[PDB]
């Protein structure tokens, strides 16, 4: 216990990692029909999200080494994000047939707001000489959210 | 059709009911079942939101329709709040304190979607009870966040 | 507005001094008699306290030089919180005699539950260079408020 | 004699029609007054706690005494807090939607004090309906407080 323990901060990585991966391999397994579980899945996720922002809510700044230390795992969490989105994209066609678009939509920008929450409560964590990167970093997610959104959009 | 709404009504109601089967028997220790549960209902409640915003607005029939079920389902989640207030003592004990009243926060902002939603597809016949029973419980929800302020 | 503007940060402090130094003044100023001045004096510095708690709960991480800088206002903040509830327990006899010792004993009750949660606040944008010295701040608020809240009570 | 209770009352409702009045009048830029007079019925509502905190409970005459002024005092901050919301388009163009916003959560938690203490002081005879008054501006400053959010 001498050093800080940042395991709250790896936790919700984690948790966060552990429900996107569970979305992704659902969504790639998903071939057609009923997709109630998936619209499931996406809230296991925004769970995940909303968690982070409460269990990180009262805990201290991230020195310049303890923040370069979640660098890599964030970075993880990113590309398991992004990967995650195409994958749901390319699974339109049969979402939309089964009634699922307008679904999808909506869970999506519920993931949206969330990741909002979650961004804004980073950035009063990091300090300012990881504060570009990290807003990097979060701007490519937000922007990933968004192509899903405007994928599913008035389906 | 208004099988959407019946599925929903039907889902809360498997989630608020596990709930109040396990905080009714819940004298103590770990609690991470009863937080599960709450997630559970957490998830149904935004699963409601998601299925319903699309929907057009009942008519006086097919609102007439939800009464019976919806009523039910209110004070079965008027109950789960006054069980899990009364299990103050044994969830502070065990160290949850924290963990339910942030689960809280998370349940009083996923039900205010869901009404806020659910008053746009009442007809006005019905819009007052509709809100009544609204209004019951997110108060009922902050007298349980209340109740876990500070632990 | 190429560094920082940590004004938000000296407007909460400064806020912070005007209702500390109106209740003083009053404190001072008092010798018998109605006492409800010096309660509303206490509520607008309980306002200016929990202000502070929203006006930077989504403030970005203080840098050292930042919080660096934060160290004089706050070491006069104390000085003059620490001043003012002596010269209020100066006047318990009158005070007492008045029929206000619970109210004021109610009045502190409320300043330290709100003092608390601004220091918890700040305690999540301090940067861990330094914070020892912003805890120990914090404390000595703290101690002071308790040896009013004692002085009043059962009074 | 129960003056402390006349006069806590009093000075809520002094507060509540002042800001009602300026409210109402309010057609759009600076609204730092309004937030004053915000600030002024928090100071009141604290005020209340503080001054009442140690006095005895009511008696069922004391309380019966207290009725008219108490059910006035309900509608004129149902009153207060519908005309705020009414008032969102032109408090949130003029860059107050925060502001208002963070006023009103600490509206929420001062109420929630005096209301929690108010339940001690009431008798039996008339908790119901205190409750119930209770409960009503709990609920309409928490649609204040979704009015207002992300502004
Ligand atoms: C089936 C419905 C759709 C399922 C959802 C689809 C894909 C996953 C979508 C979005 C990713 C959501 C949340 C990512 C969480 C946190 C990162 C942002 C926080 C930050 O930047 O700090
Ligand atoms: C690269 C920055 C270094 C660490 C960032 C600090 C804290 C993040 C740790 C836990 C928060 C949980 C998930 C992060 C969510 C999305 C990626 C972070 C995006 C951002 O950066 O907003
Ligand atoms: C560990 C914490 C678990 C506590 C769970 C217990 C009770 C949760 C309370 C309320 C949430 C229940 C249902 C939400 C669903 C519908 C109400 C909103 C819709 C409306 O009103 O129109
Ligand atoms: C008793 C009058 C209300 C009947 C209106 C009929 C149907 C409402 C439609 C859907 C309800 C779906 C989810 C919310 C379920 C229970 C919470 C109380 C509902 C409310 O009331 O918000
Ligand atoms: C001494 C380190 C620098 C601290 C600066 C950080 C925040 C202070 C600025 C604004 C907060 C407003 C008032 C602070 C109140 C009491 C002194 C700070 C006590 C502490 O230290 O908790
Ligand atoms: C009738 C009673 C009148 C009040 C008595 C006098 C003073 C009240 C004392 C303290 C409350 C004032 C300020 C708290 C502000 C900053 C400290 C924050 C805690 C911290 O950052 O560490
Ligand atoms: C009709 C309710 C019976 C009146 C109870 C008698 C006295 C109330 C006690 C104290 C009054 C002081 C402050 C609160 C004032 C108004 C809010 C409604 C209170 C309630 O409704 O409690
Ligand atoms: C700019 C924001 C200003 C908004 C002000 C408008 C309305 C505020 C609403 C409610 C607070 C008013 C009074 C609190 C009094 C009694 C409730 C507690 C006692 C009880 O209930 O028994």
């Amino acid at each position: 216990k001498v050093k800080r323990d940042i395991s709250a901060f790896q936790k919700v990585i984690q948790d966060i990692s552990l429900a996107v991966n569970k979305f992704n391999v659902d969504i790639e397994r998903y071939v057609g029909g009923d997709a109630s579980h998936l619209l499931a899945d996406g809230n296991v996720l925004i769970k995940a999200t909303l968690d982070g922002v409460q269990s990180l809510q009262n805990e201290p700044p991230l020195s310049s080494m303890e923040a370069l230390a979640l660098v890599g795992p964030v970075q993880d969490l990113s590309n398991q994000i992004l990967l995650a989105i195409q994958n749901l994209i390319d699974k339109k066609e049969p979402l939309v047939q089964a009634g699922f678009g307008g679904k999808v939509e909506n869970n999506l920008r519920q993931q949206e707001e969330a990741a909002q929450k979650l961004s804004e409560l980073v950035s009063t964590k990091v300090p300012h000489e990881l504060a570009d990167i990290s807003r990097q970093l979060s701007d490519g997610i937000a922007a990933g959210i968004k192509k899903g959104i405007d994928a599913f959009a008035g389906t």
